[PDB]
């Protein structure tokens, strides 16, 4: 087929699974949330927390799927449809190290689901407690020997690929053991290498070193505000994507429809950007095409404490607050418009 809906598998679409109702978690779970005290203001702060009813919910927007569960298979068949109409061939499943059981159900339902609708899935490896370069090779090994197998293990070019959050914070003479292929726990050329992409956050001074030493395959930037940090500056991305081609590193723009979490971080205003009916969306995703990438991440499909989410919001008033909702444009709007943007990459690619 020659259609232009086809997924693309350079797409990769960060997707959150921790969303859980009473009936099927126990827990309206992250549908509640506590609210951050400021950073800035004083001991003593009494923050409160957000109590995830239907009137209130730990996000400035509202869910067209209201307070769903994770663990719920039609939700997912829902979210894999959704992921269809975005064109986003891969979903980039947060993975937070839980140890449960109940993770390792979502885990096989998010795989199964998604292979029905030739959807792919790769691991975001978020800093878990005492993330090391040991356990994380442990829990590398544990992945690929658990869900390698799996139609929609994602791979490019016969490789998994993983997103690593905060990788700044291991220093590279230790990336360099795991990812060196003399490296003494090494997974270059072995059953468990994988294409491995940091977070680069801050300025080339320190990013670039750091990228080399650690020997990471490539990078990508997560904040889905602009000027948040070095990397989620857009005029930037040009230049990192030369350096990226110069030293044979990919580079995977992260790119959002707008931020707001102040529902969670009351104080954290200065974050905020706003999707002006789509307008900010179209800007990110315009800079990532043009700095001629062979990869792009969206932030997110569902992270909606942080008001950076594609998925399907609804207007919504309630007694408690009155959400912010997609303005002049429909639900959908930016499941469309992203299938939108995916075409525009697509044809420049």
């Amino acid at each position: 087929n020659n259609l232009g809906t086809e997924l693309d598998y350079d797409t990769f679409c960060f997707y959150y699974d921790w969303y859980g109702s009473e009936a099927i978690d126990g827990q309206y779970r992250h549908w509640a949330h506590a609210i951050a005290p400021d950073p800035n203001g004083g001991s003593g702060q009494n923050p409160g927390t957000i109590p995830g009813t239907q009137e209130s919910i730990a996000s400035n927007f509202y869910p067209q799927l209201g307070r769903y569960s994770s663990s719920d298979p039609n939700i997912l068949t829902k979210h894999m449809d959704m992921f269809v109409m975005a064109r986003t061939g891969v979903l980039a499943l947060t993975w937070w190290n839980e140890q449960d059981e109940t993770e390792a159900k979502r885990i096989g339902l998010i795989l199964d689901a998604a292979d029905k609708k030739k959807i792919k899935v790769c691991f975001h490896l978020e800093p878990y407690p005492s993330r090391n370069v040991q356990n994380l090779r442990e829990n590398i090994v544990k992945l690929i020997t658990r869900y390698g197998n799996h139609p929609a293990f994602y791979r490019k070019d016969g490789k998994p690929l993983f997103f690593i959050y905060d990788s700044y914070l291991i220093e590279p003479s230790e990336w360099e053991k795991l990812l060196s292929p003399g490296g003494s726990i090494t997974i270059r050329n072995t059953a468990y290498d994988a294409l491995m992409i940091g977070l680069w956050t801050s300025s080339p001074t320190v990013q670039r070193p750091f990228i080399l030493n650690a020997h990471f395959d490539g990078f990508y930037t997560y904040f889905a505000a602009t000027g948040f940090t070095y990397g989620s500056t857009p005029t930037n991305w040009v230049s990192m994507q030369k350096w990226a081609k110069e030293n044979g590193k990919i580079f995977i723009p992260s790119v959002g429809p707008g931020y707001i979490d102040t529902r969670i971080r009351p104080w954290n205003g200065s974050v905020i950007r706003t999707r002006t009916d789509g307008q900010y969306y179209d800007a990110m995703y315009r800079k990532a095409i043009e700095a001629g990438v062979s990869a792009i991440s969206i932030t997110s499909f569902n992270e909606w404490h942080e008001g950076s989410q594609i998925e399907p919001a609804v207007p919504y008033t309630s007694s408690e607050f009155t959400y912010l909702d997609y303005e002049n444009r429909e639900p959908d709007y930016y499941l469309t418009r992203t299938a939108y943007w995916v075409g525009k990459f697509r044809e420049s690619k």
